């Protein structure tokens, strides 16, 4: 993509603003992000409804969170940090081959693409999610509060963290057992058997305990 190319659709695009919609901001920092050959682009708060097709190629870092976004154009090849939490997606495009960071939070997602090997931290709570497709084996942080699960996924000593507070998860599996101290589970306000609470209560606080730390409830 040439210079004229990418400034044409962006003024084009910066046209069909709304009231109160900043795209004039938006096509000033796509210019400064260009000119200046940066790896970074952020465009968030800026009340945009939509992004243009075409973004700078080069760029590493996309931040585009607390908009009013419904769709992604096609992301950058290059891509490794993907921020577009609070905004109003419905689904994600296919994910950038080597992305290591995905934050898209507080959106309306009810399905994810696939996840790259190369995922390293996800936050995607607060949407429609109903279940998850296979995890990187490279991910060591992965929130995903107020989703719709109903069950958790099947997972050297790294610190790993899984939030899974306020999903539909009715079964603590015998895998989560198998884990260690050094993986925590967040697993408040889920659809647990009244059982689970106590049990997990004397299992966890016992003297002898190994197994990962658990989070279970809201201080109950």
């Amino acid at each position: 993509s040439t210079y004229a190319d990418y400034f044409s659709a962006w003024d084009k695009w910066e046209k069909q603003a709304l009231p109160g919609e900043e795209r004039d901001e938006a096509v000033s920092r796509l210019k400064e992000c260009l000119i200046n050959n940066s790896d970074e682009l952020r465009l968030d708060r800026l009340n945009l409804s939509s992004l243009p097709d075409n973004l700078p190629a080069q760029i590493t870092l996309l931040n585009v969170s607390y908009n009013q976004l419904t769709n992604l154009p096609e992301l950058p090849v290059t891509l490794k940090k993907l921020y577009s939490a609070s905004n109003k997606l419905s689904e994600l495009p296919v994910l950038p081959p080597a992305l290591e960071s995905l934050q898209v939070q507080h959106n309306e997602l009810e399905n994810l693409p696939a996840l790259p090997d190369s995922l390293l931290t996800m936050n995607i709570s607060y949407n429609e999610i109903v279940s998850l497709p296979s995890l990187p084996q490279a991910l060591k942080n992965l929130r995903a509060t107020r989703n719709f699960l109903t069950e958790l996924p099947a997972f050297n000593p790294v610190v790993r963290e899984y939030f899974f507070d306020r999903n539909q998860i009715s079964h603590i599996p015998e895998s989560i057992l198998n884990l260690r101290n050094e993986c925590s589970i967040h697993i408040s306000d889920n659809p647990l058997s009244s059982h689970a609470l106590p049990a997990l209560q004397r299992l966890t606080s016992s003297p002898d305990y190994h197994g990962p730390r658990i989070y279970f409830s809201m201080s109950d």
